[PDB]
């Protein structure tokens, strides 16, 4: 049973399709419209069902052309309020009805950010966007808000005519509003059954330019040139992901580069991946995020996790594919380098939570836990680590990729659990059941802390990062003169970032070493968001006052949670800046993405 959802479970009824016809109102910061759900019954004699809702105003519910009775339950925190609909005629098993619910969103909807014009690049027009992973789709519309249910949908969206609307679906045409000539209706069809966390909307002044045979890049006009350059290897990545995954079943693959308040690096919305504009490093150095979003097209969007207790199935197989893409493009030694960094970030998450803390288990139990609160790098890296370990044990990359394609093939258009994964892994590796029983499964799946085994890693590109970091850390004042900008000359931006990751793991350092590091490396000049973030974290943790305004400036001007939350956290901890960090949050709380705003307020103990 899906514990994070209050709707009737899939064992009762199943949404097959959603028709949504809505209207984006920027004066009220609301979406208003109707959600017509086509619901099949799974039982005999079905007379009622519950849907998920959150801060939605419900005007009425119409089945068979007539208003039916319904009741809203009391709010249950982050879960929202259940919405029971009294059905007018009892359904037999497999009977299908259409429920059309007239609704309105609240401006406080946790799934949406309402951007004023000054918060955009252009400064003339407003912007709005959505993030429904994990359980915020109920903040947009009543639904069975669980990934245990997949549905197709269609939409018609009325927006200011000067604006443009996109969704996670095939764009199905645009027309002016028959009822209101100042507006446009844009239409969307999604023919592939999807879980509702992938429903996506963005409304703004968008421009497009084509970067491949199935890719257009979407953003504000100021951002299109840079976006088209930065993501020009997407077709190449797709061809690899198809060769490893099997056919791409979604048709198009467009990329939308969002404003900086977007809280994730990416979101794998079918046909329209959302990406952070912090990926625009000028050099395609952060292209692995695109490889993560492309990979989700199979592992995530096709093979879906039945519940959020099994999210690792989403992220771990995806991180496994993403590094496989990156491995093709740039070499097997590069895959291992990324893999090893991954274990590095897993070390930090376990250090941060504590090695016995429940969110460090691969499979979590999310009863009474906001998924926004549990979100970490753990499910990505522990999932990846498990799959890497399994690769090595079971005969290396070629064989484990055979398992991975069969896995997509085997579970496409379904929502699975960990036993469904492990059972199939066992059916596939019939001849290696002895190898598999050797694996310690309770530990990998259900024990907290680090995995019980570490897989073998090639060290070739990593050894240079570890060397320079150790040189800095074992340096005493009288060695600091020997550091020089030629220390970095054979370092890729990636090894550089790994050098800072290595160093940050041992923070703090003497103020003097940091001062010197700036002096000869000019890290401050670097605009790569990964490098800068770690360099800034290193400076604040090492107590450098000069870095307060920079780290502050990064924490607010962008809003990617991977960077924003540790920056406010480090700053809260540093005595000299603690009070500016709290006051800066409170100055910008209103203007922040609601989930980011929530997590930073808790992080800051406001
Ligand atoms: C951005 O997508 C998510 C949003 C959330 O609020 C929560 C999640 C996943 C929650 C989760 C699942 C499994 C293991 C750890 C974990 O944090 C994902
Ligand atoms: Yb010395």
């Amino acid at each position: 049973v899906d514990t994070c959802s209050l709707a009737s479970p899939a064992s009762v009824c199943r949404t097959k399709h959603l028709h949504l016809r809505c209207s984006v109102d920027f004066t009220r910061r609301t979406l208003t419209g109707t959600a017509a759900l086509t619901v099949q019954s799974q039982e005999d004699n079905l007379r009622s069902l519950v849907l998920d809702t959150k801060d939605l105003t419900i005007e009425k519910v119409v089945i068979n052309g007539q208003e039916v009775k319904y009741a809203l339950g009391e709010r249950q925190s982050y879960k929202g309020s259940p919405m029971e609909i009294s059905l007018p005629i009892a359904l037999s098993k497999n009977q299908e009805i259409v429920i059309e619910i007239s609704f309105e969103t609240s401006p406080k909807s946790s799934a949406l950010q309402w951007l004023t014009p000054e918060q955009t690049s252009g400064k003339e027009h407003p912007y709005l966007f959505s993030q429904c992973q994990a359980i915020h789709c109920r903040a947009i519309l009543p639904c069975q808000d669980t990934p245990s249910v997949k549905l197709t949908y269609t939409a018609e969206v009325s927006v200011p005519k000067e604006l443009v609307a996109l969704m996670s679906a095939i764009r199905d045409g645009e027309t002016p509003d028959p009822e209101d000539p100042s507006r446009k209706i844009y239409k969307f069809i999604q023919k592939v059954p999807i879980p509702c966390y992938l429903i996506a909307l963005v409304v703004g002044a968008l421009e497009s330019r084509q970067i491949g045979p199935r890719t257009l890049v979407w953003s504000e006009k100021e951002q299109v040139e840079k976006s088209a350059y930065e993501f020009s290897e997407t077709e190449s990545m797709l061809k690899i992901a198809e060769d490893l995954g099997g056919p791409y079943v979604w048709g198009q693959y467009d990329l939308l580069v969002l404003p900086p308040s977007f809280p994730y690096g990416g979101m794998e919305n079918p046909c329209l991946t959302f990406v952070t504009p912090t990926l625009l490093a000028g050099d395609k150095s952060l292209s692995n995020v695109i490889a993560h979003e492309i990979s989700h097209s199979w592992t995530g969007n096709l093979v879906t996790n039945k519940t959020w207790d099994h999210f690792w199935l989403n992220e771990g197989h995806t991180v496994y594919l993403e590094r496989h893409i990156c491995g093709r493009l740039f070499g097997e030694k590069f895959r291992h380098f990324n893999a090893l960094g991954g274990w590095g970030e897993l070390q930090n998450s376990v250090k941060t939570f504590g090695e016995t803390h429940p969110f460090t288990k691969l499979v979590v139990d999310l009863t009474d836990i906001d998924p926004d609160v549990a979100y970490s790098s753990v499910p990505y890296e522990k999932g990846f680590a498990l799959l890497f370990y399994l690769e090595q044990l079971l005969g290396g990359p070629e064989i484990f990729l055979g398992f991975l394609k069969a896995y997509v093939e085997k579970f496409s258009y379904k929502s699975i659990t960990t036993d469904d994964w492990k059972d199939f892994l066992y059916s596939y590796f019939k001849d290696k059941v002895d190898v598999l029983n050797q694996v310690d499964w309770n530990a990998w799946l259900y024990s907290p802390g680090l995995p019980p085994i570490k897989p073998n890693y090639d060290m070739t590109l990593t050894n240079a990062c570890i060397a320079l970091s150790q040189r800095w850390i074992t340096a005493k004042e009288d060695d600091l003169n020997s550091f020089n900008a030629t220390d970095l000359k054979d370092l890729s931006s990636h090894q550089l970032n790994e050098f800072l990751a290595q160093t940050l793991q041992r923070a703090p350092l003497p103020l003097g070493h940091i001062k010197r590091m700036q002096e000869v490396y000019n890290f401050n000049a670097i605009n790569n968001s990964e490098i800068r973030f770690r360099w800034l974290r290193l400076c604040i943790q090492s107590k450098w006052e000069d870095a307060i305004p920079l780290a502050l400036k990064m924490a607010t001007e962008q809003g990617r949670m991977k960077f924003t939350r540790p920056l406010f956290k480090d700053l809260a901890a540093f005595d000299k800046s603690h009070d500016q960090a709290v006051r800066t949050y409170q100055e910008h709380k209103a203007s922040m993405h609601p989930v980011t705003a929530m997590l930073v307020g808790k992080d800051l103990k406001v």
